[PDB]
DNA sequence: GTTGGATGGTAGC
DNA sequence: TAACGCTACCATCCAACC
């Protein structure tokens, strides 16, 4: 198998220095502002030169304004960004029909069929990286490799605006090499328990009790690392299905009055709604996050597909639910779509 | 004995 | 100092179904 992986470098604020080449070799942030107060909000991302000085996706608009007061500071248009990606997504599908959309700005092509070894699978994604910057002006990084979560290492070690080849013999090294933290799907929580177990590797998998790891991260995971460090991992490239679909808004004031909440979830609601295009689900969850930030959800499952009338007549009682269990005010309020027929 | 819904945790797999 | 937005997959706990 051969996987080549594209992700788009820092995608929505180059979407934005695309749309105005002034903006490029100095620092852009784009921003979702809440309405909340002046300048509330998150960073949704930013590009390189912001980066340098700690502005990145994910810490608020006043903390980043206190560092950068003079970078581009510009709104989160996400419709914009959507229809680059699904115009990049689409180039990639004339190198091959095999593609994995796996987010907004990333993707997994199979090129087993297309090219015959890695020297060629380098050239071709090459090749791609000179379509996407002919056609949008957009710069990746590509990862190739044998499977998916090599294809991911390679790009990871690789960005920004790179290419990288993990062949054999080096998936050999890294599975005795690469720091375990590194592997995809191993996150703070799971790195900290494996080094309880004295885990530091790939290769360390192979050495402890089946039960024992599984009992300190679960079976899942347990069969996930083990079967990496066994170098056979084979998880085939499949057409995306998408399993959930939802908006959460931030409300102007925290609130737990009903009357005052509703609009907001209805218009997460008619958001959502829209966004299934012709998905029928059967499954709504009301999403709220508390005061103090921490989530919380109500849901139900029917037996049948939920219509937009349904919807918004369960969302107020799942909304309802929360407020009698939870004495928590609420800051956000969104829904989820899931279980499609 | 399973099956799967409700809720939440982990990691962007 | 304040914290937006989006989603797949898994674990645990529990009721329903044999
Ligand atoms: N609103 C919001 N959008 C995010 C957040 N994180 C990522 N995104 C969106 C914006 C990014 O441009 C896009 C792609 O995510 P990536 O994780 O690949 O980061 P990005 O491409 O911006 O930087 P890149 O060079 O990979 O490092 O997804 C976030 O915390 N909030
Ligand atoms: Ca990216
Ligand atoms: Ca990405
Ligand atoms: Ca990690």
């Amino acid at each position: 198998g051969i996987v080549l992986f594209v992700d788009f470098d820092y995608f929505y604020a180059q979407v934005e220095e695309v749309l105005n080449p002034s903006l490029k070799g100095k620092p852009v942030v784009v921003c979702v502002f809440s309405g909340r107060f002046e300048d509330s909000g998150a960073v949704a991302t930013a590009n390189y030169e912001a980066r340098k000085f700690g502005v990145k996706a994910g810490i608020p608009i006043v903390e980043a304004k206190k560092i950068l007061p003079n970078a581009v500071y510009l709104p989160m248009r996400k419709e914009v960004y959507q229809q680059v990606s699904s115009r990049i997504m689409n180039l990639l599908r004339e190198y091959s029909e095999k593609i994995e959309i796996a987010s907004i700005d990333e993707a997994y092509l199979d090129i087993s069929d297309k090219v015959r070894d890695y020297r060629e699978a380098y050239n071709l994604g090459l090749e791609i990286k000179n379509k996407i910057l002919e056609k949008e002006k957009i710069t990746v990084t590509v990862g190739i490799s044998k499977n998916k979560v090599f294809a991911k290492i390679a790009a990871d070690m690789a960005k920004p605006n790179g290419i990288k080849v993990i062949d054999d013999e080096e998936v050999k090294r890294l599975i005795r090499e690469l720091d375990i933290a590194d592997v995809p799907g191993i996150g703070n929580i799971t790195a900290e328990k494996l080094k309880k177990l004295g885990i530091n590797k790939l290769v360390d998998t192979l050495s402890i009790e089946f039960d024992k790891l599984k009992g300190m991260i679960g079976e899942a995971k347990a069969k996930y690392l083990i079967s990496l460090a066994r170098d056979e991992y084979n998880e085939p490239i499949r057409t995306r299905v998408r399993k959930s679909i939802g908006r959460i808004v931030t409300m102007k004031r925290n609130s737990r009055n009903l009357e005052e909440i509703k609009p907001y979830l209805f218009r997460a609601i008619e958001e959502s709604y829209y966004k299934l295009d012709k998905r029928i689900p059967k499954a709504i969850h009301v999403v709220a996050v508390t005061e103090d930030l921490d989530i919380v959800s109500r849901g139900r499952t029917f037996p049948h597909g939920i219509s937009k009338e349904t919807a918004y007549s369960e969302s107020v009682k799942l909304l309802q639910k929360i407020l009698e269990e939870d004495e928590r005010k609420i800051r956000r309020i969104g829904v989820r779509f899931s279980k499609f027929i």
